């Protein structure tokens, strides 16, 4: 609506597998209440694994309408690959068709993509502005001089199913990355650290609209431990956020479903089930409609 | 006693956070032995908060009760190595259960002389469980606050030292009769430094210019399937990412970290070490790491 | 063309010492890169003295000749890998001579833009042979002082990098005519921090207060009859470690910063004679990350 | 026999002994001529003495209060017995019977002067310098136990543990720490640069009020591509350290007593055990004191 109001609204998108059709429904009930593309009422856009695709397109062009078509055309196909190498090939073509040649300079709003380094074991975060980092200024090239087609492709590669990406920075050093779900499945906490410390904002200035994908049921003792350890981090990171930044206006939109006919597998290639998740989630906004307009205006 | 220096009260709040790594805690004793003598009094008279983790809780508790370093080292070398020599996973729990009953016989969380906190991980909820000591350190729900959940200070430690693939799972019953399930605290936070500042910043409100953090680890050593490597790889990512977040958020706080990295094939251990001569080498390695930074630690705490 | 900022004169005298490694010099190229862009000017505009051992001698010379860091990195990966690829003592010596011919051929110890010192060990006298630039850096015999023994830089740096077991001893002919035989400068001082300290206290008599010391190493990495072998390895480590312990006893009240980290994981097992550019590329990333921790402190030293 | 008193001036006088093995006899010949010039035990004039692997057995006996005439009696009887044993294991064993019969259960509290003994840490690769007073320490003055609560029979035996011909030794300090040490002739063979530091940063003194006396064993002739290097690098450390000394500490009046011999009538052997050969080394020491008596009289008086 208006131009500026000294209110920094951040957007943290979760993401994983085909279940990202949920947040496409939530984000569909929005951008109509507003009337403008979702980047016209936001200053930061964070996305870890599947919200990274939604993060880019929102940041460099088209609205949700188009995104949905680009998401139902290529994404349901890549999961339908019975080999780990085949999934990596279709993902490369996906990243090559929706992102042809645009890079981190053609981005319209502040964006941060989450990725994990396989050797240093600490997250890599692609940023797009000079005053966005906290240290080591100088030799700071937006997006490491990398193309967006290769930045998102790395941030979507789950190791046990995909292949580990190898990116060639502009400075000439090959980095071996994996998807940003292994370090932060929820970029909410990281998003607070940019507006607070880097952008130098007060503690009552920001409105954090966090959108998720939802919780769903299921269709060697190390395999159980992987699922258990990969859930403690996301929960503990959430609890930590509530203790540190308890005085920040936040709204989390991610509901839990318990019906047996709703259990997914994070890789469901069924257009006759992803459509239902797109529907259940258009109602999850209908319960907080009166509250979200206090944040977006 | 031979430690009689009385330090006057001041407005500065000095925090101490102890890392845990198992039987490799001898590195922590060697470092703390030098810090006490530099002061001249037991550590409970100069520090205002103490947190710990799996093996650091056995040390973090004794510092809060009032024990001196020379007494802590007298017990840490006869009970800790003997439980790591247990073969069966059921034997490592029967042996750890006898440890806390000979060091923390009957005391509770109401007989501590400083701020305390012990980290433990829930299994069902998958969130931390920190055993506070005073209601002033809580972050809500203060109307039903009981120091230490009404749990004895011996069981709060037995739960934090129990790693799942090697120990058993601990079941405690609090005051209100709630059978909670817990495992080692090295899953949610291996370095409680980020948990320690959070408890001393929004609770016990202190500015960023009046806090002195001192993090003492256990060191870094070389190594002595597909789903198994992934497991170890995920754990390192969480630890190396949790402290970087601390560096971004909390960088205006004077902080000193005392840990050392070794690369020789002789200094190769794991968290199952029970060799007396090997552990002794780790002890005198920590004392050397203090002298390199003594010129600065004297400025923080005189 | 990019670095344009200027820094005025001042009384505090800085110093820079570079450890002598091998193919592991890529680690130092990362640390120096971050420091360069941070300052915003070539290093010969802020530092007032630079020492260097075998591998740091190439960098210590190029830094003293006006070259930037983005130019040294090009001249480093272009030739050094060939030097390490050879599998013979005479072959490595020939490549080392071809290297020292193209990077600088017609240059002597009189085009240096700052004060320089290059460490090299004699084979007969068993005392160091430190090539200096000006006469004020000398301690004795100030009646016959040619700035650099009359020797050119092409073979002055070639003598420093002559590890006798894998290379051949270098024979130098000075201006007076003395035929001297030298070996790697890493046999007498693998860390020239102490030597540079002594050259800025007894000569160029600055008090301990106003001396800012910066020592950039190469990092410690794991290793991938046998009695005299180990015992030779231990003797080389004893001299290196004992010399550092002697340093912080006398010159304890001098501000200093040492940037050299340690790694222990098996994927990093870098040793001497490394020629795989893939592993050598990873080390340049580590040195770039090692500066990120001490960036707040180094800003107090260099301003 | 030895009756002479000297006033307590403001000048410190250091004595640094080197190490060469059985060649210590050369040092005794020089000390016999210095004491006789003063007419008093050496501890009443000197304030600090360091040693390394040969001077330990001598610097220890000096700081206790012995006289040179009594040291030579023990040195001539027990030292050549050590080197006579031809085995890497028998030399380390016989070296115990040397310290167990001389320093019979003594500590670093029974000293009348500042002492310092040098050794080498096998695992850490740094020096271990035993001392006997807290005012000679550089930091970590807390938890300072004189001599690490170790006896003198073991601190001396460690500084004479030359790995090629001797075995390693293990040392248990006061705080149950098991350290592994070797000979001290690997980190510093001439303890001149160590003593000057221990008397400048600790025992703060001006370079105008110090007088160092360094005595060695002399340089004598010698009677695979991997051994050559080892013998070369050991003497590149000895050298380049004397040079570092001459550059840093130049305004400190000093005297060195070590003469070079070239004839083939010598036999460089730290493992020497021929009495007629060692008696000659003892004579060259006295012959060397005569050329520098005029100056030693100016320093010691
Ligand atoms: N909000 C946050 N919350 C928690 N942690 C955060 C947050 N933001 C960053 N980090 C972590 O901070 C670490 C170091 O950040 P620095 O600011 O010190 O320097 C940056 C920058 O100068 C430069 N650079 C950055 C982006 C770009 O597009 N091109 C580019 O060149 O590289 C360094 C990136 O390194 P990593 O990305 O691998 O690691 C990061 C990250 O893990
Ligand atoms: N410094 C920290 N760093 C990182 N995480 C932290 C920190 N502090 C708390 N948390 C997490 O936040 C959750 C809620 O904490 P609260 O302080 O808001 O409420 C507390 C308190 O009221 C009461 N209580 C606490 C301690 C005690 O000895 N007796 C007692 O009665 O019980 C609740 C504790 O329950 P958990 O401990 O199981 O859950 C905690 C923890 O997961
Ligand atoms: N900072 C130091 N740290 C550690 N050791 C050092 C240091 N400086 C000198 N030494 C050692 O001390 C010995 C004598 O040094 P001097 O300075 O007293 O005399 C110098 C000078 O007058 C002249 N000369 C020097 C350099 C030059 O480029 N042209 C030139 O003409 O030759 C003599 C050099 O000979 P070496 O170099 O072979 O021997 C040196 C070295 O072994
Ligand atoms: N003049 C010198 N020149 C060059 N280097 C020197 C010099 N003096 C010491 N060092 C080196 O400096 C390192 C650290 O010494 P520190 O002074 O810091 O603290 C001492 C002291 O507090 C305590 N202690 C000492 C003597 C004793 O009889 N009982 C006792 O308890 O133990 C530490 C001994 O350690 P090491 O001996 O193993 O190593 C030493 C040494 O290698």
């Amino acid at each position: 609506e208006y131009g500026n109001d000294n209110i920094c609204r951040v957007l943290a998108l979760d993401g994983g597998g085909a279940k990202g059709f949920y947040t496409l429904g939530v984000l569909k009930e929005i951008e109509a209440m507003l009337g403008c593309p979702l980047y016209k009422r936001f200053d930061l856009v964070f996305g870890t694994s599947t919200g990274a695709i939604i993060a880019a397109l929102i940041a460099l062009g088209y609205e949700v309408d188009q995104i949905h078509a680009l998401y139902t055309e290529h994404v349901p196909r890549v999961m339908s690959s019975r080999s780990a190498a085949a999934r990596t090939m279709a993902l490369q073509d996906l990243a090559k068709e929706v992102f042809q040649d645009k890079t981190f300079e053609d981005v319209l709003m502040g964006i941060g993509i989450v990725a994990t380094r396989w050797m240093t074991e600490r997250p890599m975060i692609f940023k797009g502005n000079v005053v966005q980092a906290h240290g080591r200024k100088g030799t700071f090239s937006p997006g490491f001089g990398v193309s967006i087609a290769d930045a998102v492709q790395a941030s979507c590669s789950a190791y046990p199913f995909f292949e580990r990406k190898v990116i060639v920075t502009a400075a000439g050093d090959k980095v071996e990355l994996i998807d940003g779900g292994y370090c932060a499945n929820n970029p909410t906490l990281f998003a607070i650290a940019d507006a607070t410390v880097a952008l130098k904002k007060d503690h009552k200035d920001i409105r954090v609209i966090n959108v998720g994908v939802g919780i769903y049921p299921e269709p060697w003792l190390a395999v159980q431990l992987l699922q258990k350890t990969l859930e403690i981090n996301t929960q503990s990171m959430d609890q930590l956020r509530d203790i540190l930044f308890k005085d920040i206006p936040t709204i989390r939109i991610s509901d839990t479903f318990e019906r047996p006919e709703m259990a997914t597998d994070l890789l469901e290639y069924n257009l006759d089930k992803l459509n239902t998740l797109r529907q259940r989630g258009r109602e999850s906004f209908g319960a907080r409609e009166a509250q979200l307009r206090e944040f977006l205006i």
